[PDB]
């Protein structure tokens, strides 16, 4: 859980996947985690929210498990244990986040994506959470969509 830990590298596609053993590489300063989701006009995707994220002062999952020496297993939507293991990863950097949060999220998201039906609906429920702004991928355009 410590956050100082976080220079050896956790290789989940040679080890099995346990997010307990990045939870502490999970961790957030207040007021940077951006988070992401889809595309507007084909434009998006995790390098378009790095880059928009690393502009504005703020981190991705992304950013954050490269910095923090961590290899997740390749993404694909017919491999079981990639989807749990990004839901979990996803689930626990959203349980961590803190203070007014930012996400890149296109008009067009695909089915089952971990924003609208994991990650979103957590933040919701995090009490140290004061605000969701969207930006759009392509276009910029800012919509707070939840400020408690
Ligand atoms: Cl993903
Ligand atoms: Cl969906
Ligand atoms: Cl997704």
């Amino acid at each position: 859980q410590d956050p100082s830990n976080r220079y050896s590298k956790i290789d989940f596609t040679q080890t099995d996947f346990d997010v307990e053993l990045i939870r502490g590489r999970l961790k957030t300063d207040p007021d940077t985690a951006f988070f992401w989701s889809g595309r507007t006009d084909g434009i998006g995707g995790m390098d378009v929210a790095k880059k928009i994220a690393k502009n504005k002062g703020g981190v991705t999952l992304e950013s954050t498990i490269d910095d923090t020496n961590i290899v997740m297993p390749e993404w694909d939507f017919n491999t079981p244990s990639s989807v749990t293991a990004w839901e979990e990863a996803s689930n626990v950097y959203a349980e961590q986040v803190s203070g007014e949060i930012r996400a890149v999220v296109g008009s067009e998201l695909r089915p089952g994506n971990i924003w609208e039906n994991i990650e979103l609906p957590r933040l919701k429920a995090n009490p140290n959470v004061t605000k969701v702004t969207t930006i759009d991928p392509k276009t910029g355009v800012e919509k707070i969509i939840f400020e408690r």
